[PDB]
């Protein structure tokens, strides 16, 4: 749908703004549909399928993900839990109860997403918040499984999706199930999105590191969105949220994508994810 005037300036206020009700319950369950499938033709990646012995061994195995997850922004790949390992790195209980987030290129590869991506509901939003040449940078699923479902730490974007200016990706996040206060759902604060980002995440010239660092910042400050399914949140780039973990029965699934706006945008050549000659960064508007 699209933006009243009010709601506009709700979200250049807070750095979020959630519209319940956004996709319908059978949008939300053709999203949890494919996913099974996907889930259930999963092949667990190389670098989780062996044990490992010693130190020499965890780096290997530590190096092989990075390698997997640098390479994944073209490719729709698995992201599994932290913990769900043992002491020389077996699966605690099975991969497919154990992944945490497939990415980075749903809304490209799979045509369910693809299609709930560049759906005229989200183009007519792109257009109320005026993106000229918005492209799909990054899309990810995330389950939070029930019980473990791992909580995500107060962060920014932008500190992972850094452009010159700031201010020119957004992130949508499309609830699939109902978001409680008990199952993980996210938290914001308000207002946190207007001087810049304290950290961001840089590429090696194979890896990964951070230049800057997350600032501490009062637990009070944050705000809980529970929200039903179909609710959309949107995202700024720099607003500061996190989520809990799932200490609950059921999951919180959740599809997420990023847009950037790619007019006068300078994408950080530092970034993680760089567009390949493959798949170049999509335009939304079709």
């Amino acid at each position: 749908a699209c933006l009243s005037p009010s709601q506009l300036q709700k979200f250049q206020q807070d750095g979020f703004l959630v519209l319940e009700g956004f996709l319908s319950a059978e949008e939300c369950v053709a999203m949890q549909q494919r996913i099974g499938e996907i889930v259930a033709e999963m092949d667990v990646p190389l670098h989780c399928r062996t044990e490992f012995s010693t130190q020499e061994e965890e780096q290997l195995r530590a190096q092989g993900s990075t390698d997997y997850f640098l390479s994944s922004g073209d490719k729709i790949r698995f992201f599994f839990e932290k913990g769900v390992f043992d002491e020389k790195g077996n699966f605690l209980v099975p991969p497919e109860k154990s992944i945490n987030k497939i990415g980075h290129a749903l809304h490209a590869h799979d045509p369910v997403f693809k299609s709930i991506t560049h759906s005229f509901k989200v183009q007519t939003l792109a257009r109320s918040l005026g993106l000229q040449m918005p492209v799909v940078v990054q899309s990810m699923y995330i389950f939070k499984q029930p019980h473990f479902g791992g909580e995500v730490s107060p962060h920014q974007d932008a500190s992972f999706l850094y452009t010159e200016p700031l201010g020119r990706v957004l992130g949508v996040w499309i609830a699939v199930e109902d978001a409680t206060l008990e199952n993980g759902c996210l938290w914001f604060i308000p207002g946190s999105h207007t001087s810049g980002v304290s950290r961001r995440m840089v590429r090696a010239p194979p890896g990964t590191s951070f230049l800057g660092s997350e600032p501490a910042r009062d637990n009070s400050l944050f705000v809980p969105t529970p929200v039903q399914r179909g609710a959309l949140v949107l995202i700024h780039g720099e607003v500061v949220h996190k989520s809990k973990q799932n200490l609950s029965d059921r999951s919180r699934q959740a599809y997420t994508f990023h847009l950037m706006e790619a007019s006068g945008t300078t994408w950080s050549p530092e970034n993680w994810l760089q567009p390949t000659a493959e798949l170049p960064f999509p335009q939304l508007y079709t």
